[PDB]
């Protein structure tokens, strides 16, 4: 069972243009929060931007798929520019996927303040396109140590097939984020840790199951894919990612890489 891999240079529309409907299973998304200058040509802010890439997104998505979107809570109210917020409500007024749940991603690490908290979060709003999405949450349990296990079967109250398997491990993943020093960091300054993208896959798509990002940036969600078993493409408008991804490589069993948009059909067949 050899997996497939493609990734280009280029923006999020066109990739998307060029994938069929109901193709993918799983789509990664992190992207930029506010437009370029000139997308002021065409757009007033920035979900009139953004509703286009989401509208593909949904398409592309099969009747099982499932969109993760990164993204925080935080907008300032700057023309152009917005966050998850901006996304959600756009998303309950125009689209029928199903927020099947909005995770916190707590983070322990960050800098100080002195006029309020902290910061020490980011959301991942998780959108099934239909009520028969895929979720595999045996496959993120988290076990119980050897003591505690014990503990819990000598409980006739409590399942043990349950506690055998580990436990959910809720909307709330506390997971740091990557240090300057980190051995995965490409050099992108927002890469994403594998740990938090691993966990998405392994839950929200199935083995040989085709992985979309079209921000993939420092392309964390590749070399992901590939270690789970994942087929995956991932493009980015900047030119430097073909660096990154090429890197992600090094870091790393049975898959290929191609490179063009024209082979996006390599990573689409089951
Ligand atoms: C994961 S950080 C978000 C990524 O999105 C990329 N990006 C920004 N605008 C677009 C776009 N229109 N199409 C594709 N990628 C984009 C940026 O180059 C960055 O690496």
């Amino acid at each position: 069972g050899t997996t497939r891999h493609v990734y280009d240079v280029c923006d999020c529309l066109d990739t998307l243009a060029k994938l069929p409907d109901d193709s993918v299973q799983l789509i990664i998304c992190d992207p930029p929060y506010n437009i370029m200058l000139a997308d002021w040509d065409d757009h007033m802010d920035y979900i009139g931007w953004a509703k286009r890439w989401l509208a593909e997104a949904e398409r592309v998505l099969s009747p099982t798929g499932s969109i993760a979107i990164f993204g925080g809570l935080q907008y300032q109210g700057e023309a152009g520019s917005g966050d998850l917020i901006s996304i959600i409500s756009h998303m309950r007024q125009n689209s029928k996927m199903l927020l099947a749940n909005l995770i916190i991603w707590n983070y322990p690490n960050g800098m100080s303040a002195q006029r309020f908290f902290a910061n020490r979060h980011e959301e991942i709003a998780w959108f099934a396109k239909t009520k028969k999405y895929f979720f595999d949450l045996d496959a993120v349990r988290e076990p119980y140590d050897e003591e505690t296990k014990a503990a819990y079967m000598k409980d006739k109250r409590l399942n043990p097939e349950s506690v055998e398997k580990g436990r959910n491990p809720t909307n709330v993943w506390r997971m740091s984020r990557l240090n300057g020093n980190s051995l995965e960091r490409v050099g992108h300054p927002t890469q994403k840790p594998a740990a938090v993208i691993e966990r998405l896959v392994r839950a929200l798509s199935h083995p040989g199951s085709t992985v979309l990002d079209f921000f993939a940036g420092s392309g964390v969600t590749a070399r992901v894919a590939i270690q789970e078993g994942r087929n995956s493409i991932c493009t980015d408008a900047a030119p430097v990612f073909k660096e990154y991804y090429q890197k992600q490589l090094t870091f790393l069993r049975s898959y290929e890489i191609v490179e063009g948009a024209a082979n996006f059909g390599a990573a689409l067949q089951r």
